[PDB]
């Protein structure tokens, strides 16, 4: 992978592999969440960090995912390449905001987009804060100043608001627990663990014969290594729609709540 | 990745991901079991299969692993490049052998070997089959004549008995299920995940002053996706564990296992 000409933005191209596709032979969300991962990674090395400013280090400041939105319109088949691109932008004292724009490397279409929100908090006390302006200076020089979004539209399905799901659910999966594969390097809960466990509530036969189109994922609390979590769906719709709702199996501790819409096949 | 100059192994290079590496910063024992799966996949596909043979397919006969065992000397660091080369072999009528060897990309120095073992079984009936004539010539055009091992050694690691943990066990992690990212492309449970719930028993204590030198790992039954299952460890001692996978409800084998852990 690579910065663009300009350097305010970063490429990649990834080779689908065999583990990471499902029964239709193309990669799973969790695949493509974890591509968008991998080159949001490589872009903060690309460009001097290691992704945390010098003032955040200093001020026990971590980048922390508020929502995450994604919209695939083709997924890559087991053996295709995609590329990825992705950029940053300040949001004002809010936070930031990254995008990423997925293409076929063969035809150079668009086969999917996302979006995400990002606020800081401290790594300790686990309180947000808003951007400080001495912060927001560290990393203006890496984003663009005008503004480039991945979903311009006026009022697009990345930025509206998901309500709470109301008991009972129409479906559930209960007593989920991440094992040491769903850890990242600093052990906590990978951020793409909470959209297969989204999806676990999910009916098997909708999976066979529909498509995800659109995922859109709120986090409001992390769930630690120790915690088990309950997975909850109900239909609120040819296309379907779901929504969604993770929480502590004990005390009903709301972890994260989303919603998806998939296309019939 | 590319077959080498004699067509008879298959080479490929991997940059080790942000999401692939553990505490230390470098690649989990899962993720280097995923890359195998991935380069055995990668050197069928290059030889001619769309690695069920077409003999195979009529038969509806498959590939399955009775036995895998890694060692790793140095895990690949995160951003690190690591090359593996795999081969197969024929072992008579028990069975085929498919071995690699990962090679550190800046170096050229051997960071790792692994060896595992596959037996044929009817799809359908779940029954093993000896594997006869015009199926081991299909595929004897892909593999070296003469011996090649990862494991020379004569009555290695590898090629040892394990024992049956008995009750009570001294660690253990109950309740594990598979959820659709354990699924592989044909909905059963992939190779890798039983190596994970393995490890799940094994304290974090161990896993945070401890690295894994070798596992060796018998599969013995398959975990359907709504099953359920225990996974029961054992100190025999560096560090030597005994470790039992089974059916949470009526305790049924689906796995038997033995890790070394070196003391950092
Ligand atoms: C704005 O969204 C979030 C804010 C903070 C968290 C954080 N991991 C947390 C952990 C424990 C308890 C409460 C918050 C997660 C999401
Ligand atoms: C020799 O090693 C094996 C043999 C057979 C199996 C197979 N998955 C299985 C599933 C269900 C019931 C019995 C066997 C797996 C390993």
């Amino acid at each position: 992978g690579s910065l663009t000409e300009d350097g305010l933005s970063y490429k990649e191209k990834f080779v689908v592999r065999s583990y990471e596709v499902g029964s239709n032979k193309t990669a799973t969300v969790e695949t493509i969440a974890n591509l968008l991962q991998e080159v949001g990674c490589n872009h903060a090395q690309s460009v001097g960090f290691s992704a945390t400013t010098t003032t955040m280090r200093k001020l026990h400041l971590i980048w922390v995912t508020a929502r995450m939105h994604i919209e695939i319109y083709k997924y890559p088949a087991w053996g295709d390449v995609v590329e990825i691109e992705t950029w940053c932008q300040s949001e004002g004292r809010i936070g930031t905001r990254r995008d990423w724009i997925l293409k076929d490397s063969v035809t150079g279409e668009v086969t999917g987009r996302a979006t995400s929100k990002w606020v800081m908090m401290n790594q300790d006390t686990r309180r947000l804060q808003k951007v400080s302006d001495d912060v927001r200076d560290e990393y203006l020089v890496f984003c663009p100043q005008e503004p480039r979004l991945a979903f311009p539209e006026e009022n697009n399905r990345s930025l509206k608001k998901i309500p709470k799901l109301e008991d009972p659910a129409q479906y559930s999966m209960i007593g989920l627990k991440p094992r040491r594969a769903d850890l990242d390097m600093n052990q906590h809960v990978n951020n793409v663990t909470y959209i297969g466990w989204v999806l676990e509530s999910i009916p098997q036969e909708i999976v066979d014969t529909h498509e995800l189109q659109v995922i859109t994922l709120d986090y409001r609390r992390e769930c630690q290594q120790d915690d088990v979590v309950d997975s909850l769906t109900t239909t609120t719709s040819n296309d379907s729609q779901f929504l969604h709702l993770l929480r502590l199996s004990g005390d009903g501790q709301e972890i994260n709540r989303g919603t998806t819409l998939w296309r019939k096949k």
